[PDB]
């Protein structure tokens, strides 16, 4: 019965892991979003100089493909959280 | 007593799907990084031109290391996952 | 004594995979304290053109604080990691 002692001992742990790990996800989620959000600040008001000024700056892609990564990793924090979940029933 | 034997299946099915999730999240990480090095060196362009210098060299390569260091992460670590998976018994 | 065989294979790359991943969180967290760098140049520079209005200091120390927190994590994880380490039989 060391066995399964050890057993429960590491399959809380590795529970309490990939919960650690499913945060790092979420945080970068969250700085990806605010990334985008930076870019977007950035796109307005260099284009506004741009035509006090009188090239074209274009994030629209850059933006939308980070708004579109950040919400993929949501997905893997469910879907993650399901796993999680699984693992502790054992 | 053979429940431990049916809970280890599960579980060790569970930490492989688990860690190939988390592979996929690294994966997104990686290829976001490119996105936002591309989208540096856009603004560096494009600053530059409407002209202090603009100079996000470092940034910009930096964060193409830190993408191909992720990337060999996700190659190493999905043999593991397959080692992982091959002790269901 | 064949089951515990296994798990021992699979602790020991569990605690591998999970290593793996906290690389991969080290070099995301190391990646944004450089993109929070780097809109921080842009801000400067494209407030400077705006003078001859950009506001990015909540971002870029939110990226901060991302970055910081990734490495609570990992160092956490560590912690866990060596539990996990400890239960082979």
């Amino acid at each position: 019965k060391i066995l399964a002692a050890s057993f429960n001992k590491a399959m809380t742990n590795i529970v309490d892991a990939f919960t650690g790990v499913n945060d790092a996800i979420t945080q970068t989620s969250q700085a990806l979003q605010t990334v985008a959000t930076a870019l977007n600040k950035i796109q307005d008001v260099v284009n506004q100089q741009g035509n006090s000024l009188n090239t074209i700056l274009n994030l629209t892609s850059e933006i939308s493909t980070l708004e579109n990564k950040s919400a993929e990793l949501n997905y893997t924090v469910q879907k993650l959280q399901t796993l999680i979940d699984n693992i502790n029933s054992t």
